[PDB]
């Protein structure tokens, strides 16, 4: 805080590190010195300038406490002033690492060290363009952690290409793999290092097994029902959105939990639901009836008799015997951490999001269209980055002339609510048509990005007194 | 000052103008507007699911081997596998992501190792993996790769008015600069009349999503359509909407999709 | 009168052709042929005329610009025919023809650079091909513009787009341009001296048949239709029919 602290009037002295791995010749080279101030010892670390005046100290202490004791600059390096020249310099983060490599080498190839570390290391390396331009080798030697693989890609954005080299330590950084023995490694990671790799571009030779693997493993999952959605769109697959579509009560949600069923019975899949229509009593409840070939809830005359005789347990044991469901309850950002503790944490492969046109019209913006954009956006980042499969249902929206869609009305691909990019970031829609024959309800593939066919994919019945699906003959 | 007389530009006009790439199918493309050029940003449009990357990936493919330049691309909406597979499968002309008893064979045989390497022996391709970072990424690839052919899989992922005009700028100034073959892939909007644009409805100018610069500094707009739910969805129409170049705009060709292979290879129709 | 108008000779005739200390607007849609009618108009005034003429290319660069008045002085579509780039490299008798002089002045922050150009050149033309790149920073350039061209008494001739139309057929296909769609702000209509639109059928029967409109003139003041010019694809030169 006062001035630069005088070696005499601080007691200084220049020896060497037995804890740390370096002898006194190159603490003696460097600068680096311990003073006596206030009864603790302090170890203390000298800045200069390009031509070799003190400009600045920089004291720690016992505890790992950080002291600057005046103007702190940031075109000031920590071992710049001993080299004007050369053909290699070494960078490294911290300040010990360049005691490090000067210890290993006797005073051979030019090593620096920065002022701030990982933090701050872009502005201390902008303002420093000019001094590296006399160099011809640039190697960069920072932590093997998130914030060190963080600084080596933004810190090489200004420097000059074609002289950055990046090696790896299996250390955390190069001082333990002076203290462990492994001075046979950070020799070679000088001569020989990395070259240019930055993340986000991948050349097309070095990629073999990565697509060895790829087509090894998912594919499958076929649909229920009928036999021509599996003829045109070859079932249901990790990564893709599957979004169904109706009309007002024209059987949207009773066909998700048919496949739900199917999913979650004949194949043995974690299956997580998100209804939003009703509560979790009842869509746990009408899975029962709907295995065991009955209407549940649509009959109280039924309810008594399975209260009464015990056969209620014996209906639970039988289905949910093994952890395949997992139910949800009703802002959008706490929705998508739900799915991801549902993916990552439990680890679910069919995840159902019902009725979505609660969770664009229950948020408070002035403008909806956005918001369904980015939020489909987004899901379909979550579900790209995962990989599961993602059903997700949306609405239609009123015509302007002619019948209603409730009626038998043919849907086109522009009828969908809320805004156009539902049917540009979705990777298959399903529409379901019916006419109140009021029970002969119709397929058609709208769009499909895998096969290519399209149209009518077949015809279905729905059971009255059962509650499946049956596919018909007509 | 910065300014230039024309008496002393004598030497850079000449050494100026000491056709460009072509595409491959539908050959009234290159006859009408002569092909691609270095310094153009050509824009490819179509409805939801009407073949704008099926379409993209076959002038990788023929610009990749034929003409022996460097291809980058930027698959933003999938992954590299994907297209990777799809490359490796239309080049030797056999579906490979739409069977599955035949991937299962080529691992085994061990003949897919002798796939790869005649198409991916050279460094000619290069992938992407998934707004500033974007372009220095791309600058990066023209800097130190020097790639002739830079493809933009999908623009409306990249909006996460103006955002989108200062975006369109930005690229206009990257590629007069460097002087690179950028295309760029965007999508139409909601139709407020009529049929919808995947049951043959002729696709204007006006139908651009985002902001109206799109059609204002790019060079070229090419647009297909294809009749979806009608008789047969296969033959497409090829519309070239603004050339600087050339000029003539209108109906190109025609053009079928072969169901077996994948290639879209140019076929007769009179109307 | 002042300055004249090479092609479509109903301008004219109605606004008696631009005069000096005038603000002159084209407005089109995209692929209507902005750039080369006003490069028509600098070509025909560069020669003809005697006057210095001072080019602002902020959208193309500045060896387009000059092959293509190499080209278009002498009846040949330059920069589209491969053959003949390499046939003629009688190119330094093309070049010193109309660059002999120093009458052209181009361009590769710019209000000094047209203040330099004005002063320390001597151009009475002003050309700026595209403003789109630079609602108060296109208010304040304008009067800016208007307050220089109030001060020394220049012709400035400048391109400006034209908005998005919400019902009907688009621009490109046969819409007549209002004075409402701008772009920017509504003080494009208001500062400026005359606009001229250009009206082209794109998808249509044949494409090469421009009709010209007048929006506003403030010394004659009469607008409506002014006549009819085609394009003439193997010379290239916008002519009255
Ligand atoms: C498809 C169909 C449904 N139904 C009955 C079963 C159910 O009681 C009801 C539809 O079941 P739901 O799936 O609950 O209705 P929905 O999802 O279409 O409506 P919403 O948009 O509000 O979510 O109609 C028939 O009677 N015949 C049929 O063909
Ligand atoms: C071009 C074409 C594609 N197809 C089908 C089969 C192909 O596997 C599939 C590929 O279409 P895509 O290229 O995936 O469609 P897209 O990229 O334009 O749409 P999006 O915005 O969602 O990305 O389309 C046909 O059936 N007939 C055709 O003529
Ligand atoms: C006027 C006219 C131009 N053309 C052609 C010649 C050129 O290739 C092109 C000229 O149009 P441009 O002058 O380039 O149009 P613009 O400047 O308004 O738009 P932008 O630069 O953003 O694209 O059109 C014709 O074919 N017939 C015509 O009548
Ligand atoms: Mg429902
Ligand atoms: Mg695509
Ligand atoms: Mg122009």
């Amino acid at each position: 805080t006062y001035n630069v602290w005088n070696f005499g009037e601080s007691n200084g002295r220049y020896s060497a590190l037995t804890a740390r791995g370096i002898s006194k010749e190159t603490c003696q080279k460097a600068g680096y010195w311990i003073a006596k101030v206030d009864g603790v010892m302090y170890q203390v670390a000298d800045y200069r300038d390009q031509n070799g005046n003190i400009v600045s100290q920089k004291v720690r202490d016992k505890d790992k406490n950080f002291k600057t004791t005046g103007s702190h600059k940031s075109d000031a390096l920590f071992g710049k002033h001993l080299w004007n020249g050369g053909k290699k310099i070494v960078v490294t983060e911290g300040e010990i690492d360049m005691l490090t490599v000067m210890e290993l080498q006797d005073c051979k190839y030019p090593v620096v060290s920065l002022g701030h570390g990982a933090s701050a290391a872009k502005k201390t390396c902008a303002a420093n363009y000019e001094y590296f331009d006399q160099f011809e080798q640039i190697i960069l030697m920072f932590d093997m952690d998130e914030a060190g693989r963080k600084a080596v890609e933004e810190a090489a954005q200004v420097l000059p290409a074609g002289k950055v080299r990046v090696a790896v330590l299996p250390c955390k950084d190069a001082n333990e793999c002076h203290l462990n023995g492994h001075d046979r490694e950070i020799m070679e990671q000088v001569w020989n290092a990395g070259p240019w790799i930055p993340d986000g571009v991948v050349s097309a030779l070095s990629l073999r097994e990565r697509i060895r693997e790829h087509l090894s493993s998912s594919v499958g999952l076929l649909f229920s029902g009928c036999t021509g959605i599996n003829d045109k769109t070859l079932g249901a697959r990790g990564g893709e959105v599957i979004m169904v579509t109706s009309g007002s009560g024209m059987g949207k949600s009773t066909f998700v939990r048919q496949q739900a069923l199917q999913w979650g019975t004949a194949m043995g899949k974690k299956v997580g639901l998100a209804m939003l229509q009703e509560s979790v009593e009842e869509t746990a409840e009408d899975l029962i009836g709907l295995h065991n070939r009955v209407r549940l809830r649509q009959s109280d005359s039924l309810k008594r008799e399975i209260i009464e005789n015990g056969k209620f347990d014996q209906w639970f044991d039988e289905l949910f015997g093994n952890d395949t469901f997992h139910l949800y309850d009703s802002e959008t950002d706490r929705l998508l951490a739900k799915l991801a503790y549902m993916r990552s944490g439990l680890g679910c492969d069919v995840i159902i999001l019902d009725h979505i046109s609660i969770v664009v019209s229950a948020s408070g913006e002035s403008d909806e269209r956005k918001m369904i954009d980015n939020l489909m956006t987004k899901l379909k980042g979550f579900a790209k980055s995962t990989g599961v499969v993602l059903v997700v249902i949306c609405h239609l929206k009123n015509p302007d002339k002619g019948k209603a869609h409730e009626e038998g009305r043919p849907v086109s691909i522009t009828d969908l609510r809320g805004s156009g990019a539902l049917r540009q970031l979705s990777d298959t829609i399903i529409a379901l048509e019916r006419n109140q024959m009021p029970n002969l309800v119709l397929v058609r593939i709208l769009k499909c990005r895998f096969t290519g066919d399209t149209g009518i994919a077949g015809y279905m019945e729905y059971n009255k007194e059962t509650g499946w699906l049956e596919p018909s003959s007509y």
